[PDB]
């Protein structure tokens, strides 16, 4: 031998030791700059050795560096992904850009949704980092307009509203969805009646997932559209401090076996962010026989004000039954038919102006007789509850 030829540093990438000569027995390292990486036969590594060998001779040729491949970006469900090229580049430096799938969902925190291909091969955002985005369901916002009590509900401007039927599809209670999974409605529609002279909920009076489900997208009472979806439920969670007798905190949250496709015809409903006031409009919506003379056809709703907790519970006290700071009333005059508006859990809403969105007051409550409660109609104040419905569905608006 016993010297090797000088070596040449690959492109974006270097050598070690820098010798000025090489000599027999002599070992470098070829590596990359930052972003890159070694490619030998198509294994990336971090270094490659050569040595000098007797012959003078080094024992390989100097490798190549190639631009590190973050590869394919994490999926964001509900959302998209947009490369900032014709090629869809997934190297180092490259970027990309997340968008929740408008107008159906809003991206949290309005992120800029943008990741860079990392020197350590991963997506990074400027703020999440390694996390992906988070996509919202829209709450709140019908795309069908109100032509402008009791009447029947136009089709599609109530695309929050759940019918909870039996396994054959025959309605027993009404319900709203919230976010992407939930549904809301009266703990009372989650079990059988209790028995007068043993008037204490236990588990085997709970209905279970296998006896119901949820029907949402749906216009008529009776007929079959193309935008029902019939969902399965995976578990039922009632009011901890829920009293079947008095029906104090008649609230209860429906976990969905499968979540349902938002579209114009199913979207959750906004959660309440303040109290509400006497004498503010609300609209009640069911199918139920409620105020009318026979059971409707499709869809009814009726515009009814907010009655004072005070003039409620005066009406109701001669009747010895409480209305208690987690009931809300509504209707006109008392015994005035619009207090049996809606189905036991069905939805109260109002339009928050000029948010342009509408959101849940209360729920239907004390039962599915009207006889039982003709004063006025009593709902679940939700305002009341909204800390234990947000914490256990984990919803935002």
């Amino acid at each position: 031998g016993n010297e090797c030829p000088e070596l040449q540093p690959p492109v974006h990438g270097k050598i070690e030791p820098s010798q000025a000569k090489y000599f027999f027995k002599d070992q470098v390292l070829v590596s990359c700059d930052t972003g890159y990486k070694v490619l030998k036969d198509n294994v990336e590594m971090d270094t490659f050795q050569i040595e000098c060998l007797k012959d003078g001779t080094w024992s390989n040729k100097i490798p190549t560096c190639k631009i590190v491949d973050c590869r394919a970006p994490g999926e964001l469900e509900h959302g998209l992904i947009t490369f900032s090229t014709r090629n869809n580049l997934t190297t180092y430096k490259s970027e990309i850009k997340y968008s929740c799938q408008e107008p159906y969902y809003k991206m949290l925190n309005n992120n800029t949704g943008i990741y860079t291909c990392s020197a350590q091969g991963v997506w990074m955002n400027k703020v999440l980092g390694r996390s992906l985005p988070t996509c919202l369901p829209v709450c709140g916002l019908p795309k069908f307009s109100r032509k402008l009590n009791g009447r029947p509900a136009q089709k599609g401007t109530t695309p929050w509203i759940a019918m909870l039927s039996h396994l054959n599809g025959q309605p027993f209670c009404g319900g709203s969805l919230l976010g992407s999974s939930w549904i809301v409605t009266a703990a009372h529609c989650l079990h059988q009646s209790l028995d007068p002279e043993d008037p204490t909920l236990r588990d085997s009076d709970l209905l279970s997932p296998s006896d119901f489900k949820i029907i949402l997208g749906k216009h008529w009472r009776l007929r079959s559209d193309e935008n029902e979806q019939h969902l399965g439920v995976k578990h039922t969670t009632l009011h901890p401090q829920y009293d079947p007798n008095t029906f104090e905190n008649d609230v209860a949250l429906v976990e969905l076996l499968e979540s349902p496709v938002l579209n114009a015809f199913v979207m959750p409903i906004c959660l309440p962010e303040g109290p509400q006031q006497e004498g503010a409009m609300v609209i009640v919506s069911g199918w139920g026989k409620q105020f009318l003379q026979r059971f409707p056809e499709t869809l009814m709703e009726i515009e009814i004000p907010i009655v004072d907790h005070s003039t409620c519970q005066k009406a109701y006290a001669p009747l010895k039954k409480k209305v208690t700071r987690d009931m809300i009333c509504a209707g006109e005059k008392e015994g005035g038919k619009d207090a049996c508006a809606g189905d036991s859990g069905g939805p109260m809403v109002t339009l928050n102006r000029e948010r342009g969105q509408w959101y849940l007051v209360g729920t239907v409550s004390w039962g599915d007789d009207c006889g039982k409660k003709d004063r006025y109609g009593v709902y679940s104040y939700i305002h009341h509850n909204k800390d234990w419905i947000q914490r256990v569905t984990g919803v935002r608006n």
